[PDB]
């Protein structure tokens, strides 16, 4: 069941992250991340608990990587929603950060969300010294000027232009923006059990061009359906999501969790 | 002597950290990158290479300890400059970055620098991965909020408080927001050679202060103590850093001569 399995991670992380924040020291600081970190769907964290799954890991031991991802998420929506950025007054129906409380805030809470999901990378329930560093030097990748902020930046930078991006230039923007981060959730279970990580980035990269199409395809400046068109939006994103399952053909009938959250993805 | 030493680190930090910005993509992103890290007194990574020299570790091997705890502080500075923040136009004589790009390109331009100084704690050349792992929770300890970012704020929230701080509590403001970055540089030595931390973290506490009271010299611990009582404190602290480093002897004189330098 993936709606149950989904659900219990939900729940497990809303709990865990809520603790986390709450040894930080009191004050809108705290509130703020706390804020931020609260709810959403929780697929990286997902991805996290269910690919460390896949090589024997429990819940307990991934939880910690789970979390900085979900860390990691937060504080580039807490940044993105900004005015400059943006400029969303509501995150699912709710005042977003720089609005409930101010800018100074909402940069504030997204730096120490940073922090905070580096910070996480180290608790040694994740296991081994060795696998912690690759843990952080994975999330760094993802999440820097080559990865999250580089796809941020492109897509800051398209917003404005007049001359709209072409299929290579927004598939080099959604790489970076969206699926360099659900490759690092996908690829920690691989790197906390210091396992092959080929099949999962393979997975993930598919995965991440799914997904970004799926969000155009609800969401009615290039996109996916503009560019490839609806029913040929309609139709990669579902070739993406055979290509994620078929990457996963090593592990067997473990990855049917994995292949049923990918084609999930795209059935909405 | 230190005046040459600091010039050498100067210069080894300036092309270390140009050519690790180097090999990221290229855009505004990495220009604003490069340009918010470039110059500087270097005073955190001159910490950084000092304290691993005490413990006999070479530059090389600190060296991206030193880059990670200089990228960290400039991306403090990219943001604390901003509009909602500090709101400051120049910085070392040259426009700030939000000024020189735009807003968005500041937040994310520090956004990335601060990823960039947890990226540079996983190098290889650092030693141990346990050694690694421990560098990275102390940087995360300094620069998040239980530190930086958390005196970043008490200071945001002072400026518009009822009635001035109090001594202890400007006290405990500058610890997070400027004594833990300098503690973390401090400490990267000892935790690079797997050794006691205490002698430098005590240093570290006291030249932060010291650091401080002398960057007053232009509220304040002007204000509260007076200007010649503002003196004859940040000689005293001086002082105190000096003396925690005892244990070491006198391989503590690059050290002691940093902590008299920031003083004059």
């Amino acid at each position: 069941s993936l709606s149950e399995r989904l659900k219990e991670v939900q729940d497990a992380v809303e709990t865990a992250m809520a603790a986390a924040i709450g040894r930080l020291p009191a004050g809108d600081l705290r509130d703020a991340m706390a804020y931020a970190a609260q709810g959403g769907k929780r697929l990286r964290a997902f991805l996290a608990i269910e690919s460390a799954a896949i090589h024997g890991i429990s819940m307990a031991q991934a939880m910690p990587a789970a979390l900085a991802v979900e860390a990691l998420h937060a504080y580039s929506l807490v940044h993105d929603d900004m005015p400059c950025m943006d400029n969303d007054d509501l995150r699912r129906g709710l005042p977003t950060v720089h609005k409930k409380w101010d800018d100074a805030t909402a940069v504030l809470a997204g730096d120490a969300l940073q922090t905070l999901a580096f910070e996480l990378c180290t608790d040694p329930v994740l296991g081994s010294a060795e696998n912690r560093v690759a843990l952080v030097a994975a999330l760094a990748q993802a999440s820097g000027a080559e990865g999250m902020v580089y796809g941020q930046a492109l897509d800051i930078a398209a917003e404005t232009a007049a001359v709209p991006l072409t299929l290579d230039e927004i598939i080099r923007l959604q790489a970076g923006k969206t699926g360099a981060l659900i490759s690092f959730a996908a690829q920690a279970g691989a790197i906390l059990a210091g396992a092959d990580r080929g099949p999962l980035t393979a997975y993930a990269t598919a995965l991440g061009l799914a997904f970004q199409i799926a969000d155009d395809i609800l969401d009615v400046k290039a996109t996916f359906v503009s560019l490839l068109g609806l029913a040929g939006a309609k139709s990669r994103a579902a070739d993406l999501v055979a290509e994620a399952e078929a990457a996963l053909a090593p592990y067997g009938e473990a990855a049917s969790t994995l292949r049923a959250c990918a084609r999930y993805v795209i059935e909405r």
